[PDB]
């Protein structure tokens, strides 16, 4: 009850910044997450014994893939933490509770393969879930872990509060399907510009939380250049493995996933920052001004990929 988590001074200061890197010591990531929940939500949001048991069951259900692993989960939750802390007053007690859990859980039991490869392989998950295949699986795994004995971190919530939080988590996780991001951001663009955007309209909040989820999920592009550069290697290691598997089924993979097109990575990153990342952090900064550092950091890394193309590294 009187048991604060405290981090070493450098982490205690740096964890408050958008560009924080959680570092290579796996054994500190649970503590970092609890620290974030305590400061973001209160020390009485979850029973500590239940939270720790939940964190360790979630960790166990992430797999040893190059990118979509336990480190990604805690990284996406840290970015959500920075957004919530820099926008104190705009979020309900239930949203604060739900969204950090959503981020930790948003890629549960990921195998390193796109929804596309599941559908072309004809994986059972593609028959159970026609769209946002992995994302419906991720939510389904979250509910499973929540239903293990000793794991209901929401046990103190009322019946209707519980249903509200599981519904926040469900939409949050569905929204991490990047196929859905384009239309979601387009609608938010128009709603902001025509002045119709209304944070009391629950369907408008949903969209805004959806954009935050995309922003947190892509936050590797908002880190210090050496972090961004080295994460890109993990991202392509999965993509190229998938491309290999596409070829195994007798299919030319998209260039993104073809390891023969290694040499064109810098140009593919350009496309990605221009088509996806910059639009994402732009629209988020307009709706939530204190998230500007994510846009600024994104632009800095775009400029670093331009330098790679021009032979300056
Ligand atoms: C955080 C993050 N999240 C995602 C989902 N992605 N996807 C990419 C691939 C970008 C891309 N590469 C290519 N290739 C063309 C030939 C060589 C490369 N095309 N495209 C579009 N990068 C990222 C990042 Cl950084
Ligand atoms: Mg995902
Ligand atoms: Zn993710």
């Amino acid at each position: 009850g009187l048991m604060q988590f405290t981090l070493p001074v450098r982490l205690c200061k740096e964890i408050e910044l958008f560009h924080f890197d959680i570092g290579p010591f796996e054994n500190m990531w649970p503590g970092i997450f609890v620290y974030m929940v305590h400061r973001s939500c209160g020390t009485s949001c979850f029973e500590l014994e239940k939270l720790c048991r939940f964190i360790m069951s979630v960790k166990k259900n992430y797999r040893r893939v190059p990118y979509h692993n336990w480190k990604h989960a805690v990284t996406v939750a840290h970015c959500m933490y920075a957004i919530l802390q820099n926008n104190h007053t705009l979020f309900t007690d239930l949203e604060r509770k739900g969204l950090l859990i959503a981020c930790l859980c948003h890629d549960l039991d990921h195998r390193g393969f796109s929804n596309s490869y599941l559908q072309k392989f004809d994986h059972p998950l593609a028959a159970l879930y026609s769209t946002s295949t992995m994302e419906q699986h991720h939510f389904s795994q979250t509910v499973s872990i929540l239903q293990l004995e000793g794991h209901n971190i929401f046990s103190t919530l009322s019946s209707s509060e519980y249903e509200q939080v599981l519904e926040i988590i469900r939409k949050a996780i569905i929204a991490t399907d990047l196929a859905l991001y384009f239309g979601n951001r387009k609608q938010l663009e128009e709603m902001y510009q025509t002045g119709s955007l209304n944070l009391n309209n629950q369907s408008h909040r949903d969209r805004v939380i959806g954009l935050m989820m995309t922003a947190c999920d892509l936050c590797s592009v908002t880190k210090l250049w050496p972090v961004t550069k080295l994460t890109a290697n993990d991202i392509y290691a999965e993509f190229w493995a998938e491309g290999d598997e596409m070829k195994k089924l007798g299919i030319q993979p998209i260039p993104m996933m073809d390891r023969d097109k290694k040499d064109e990575v810098p140009q593919g990153q350009l496309g990605f920052y221009n088509a996806v990342a910059i639009p994402c952090y732009t629209t988020l900064t307009q709706i939530l001004p204190p998230t500007e550092p994510l846009l600024k950091a994104c632009r800095d890394n775009l400029s670093q990929w331009e330098k790679v193309i021009r032979g300056e590294e």
